[PDB]
């Protein structure tokens, strides 16, 4: 519907002056899905991790986040984010070992042990949970290698 | 002899109309990499320290990396790519200080106090961890370093 509509005022609004999203802008966005969502476990999204999303989503290499590139990425992590909340049943506000398989193949993802070794193990912390921000940043990497062998 | 006709085509690819690699072109190129491998941890690939690169790797001062210097550059980021994964024992997806004596050596290097300390103070985190970038970019800096003399 006028989700379209809507999702357009998002990008030119957070955009700017040269339309497109940068990192800085991005950081902006993110930051502002934790902060209305306190149920979310989180340290928040550092600009480190927003330029490495920048970095892996930016396939026309401008630099920034162009209309396509950003809508792509954003209705991912919205939907993540929707996963994020569905599969966390031991309401924990984080996504823990027995939640996360069910949870990635919800986001259209396949595991394996290196995934789970060399991905999941960096993006967790020492009782295997990831809280939200690394959810995110971990998929958004993810989804970057899948559709990109 | 088959990876090797592949990397002339690769070459002449991202050079583009200029026939030689820029700072961005390189920029690009790596951040292509990152995207590729999610087990390596990453803020992207700044434009200011792919210019360093291209600096302190352009012996021929065209300002931007013919052949022959590219090739050696990119041969030499591979390799120390496996080397980053090898390294990194405890797949953190970064090199830590138990590991980075270790993974210098394999890349050629073996370094005094006074290095080591300035390292891991310009290219280390609080915790004594260095990325992907920063860890290519360091190494860059020290194989040009090294051979100058």
């Amino acid at each position: 519907s006028e989700e379209e509509r809507q999702f357009r005022k998002l990008f030119v609004q957070l955009a700017g002056d040269d339309m497109e999203v940068s990192a800085t802008e991005l950081m902006n966005i993110l930051n502002k899905v934790v902060t209305r969502h306190p149920d979310l476990k989180t340290d928040g999204f550092g600009i480190d991790t927003c330029r490495s999303m920048v970095a892996v989503m930016d396939s026309d290499t401008t630099g920034k986040l162009g209309f396509e590139e950003f809508k792509y990425l954003w209705n991912n992590i919205k939907k993540w984010q929707g996963i994020y909340k569905r599969f966390d049943t031991d309401r924990s506000g984080t996504i823990g070992s027995n939640e996360l398989p069910g949870a990635f193949e919800a986001a259209g993802f396949h595991l394996n042990q290196h995934i789970y070794s060399m991905i999941i193990r960096r993006y967790s912390d020492e009782t295997g949970n990831m809280d939200f921000d690394n959810f995110i940043s971990c998929l958004v990497r993810l989804d970057a290698m899948f559709r990109a062998f």
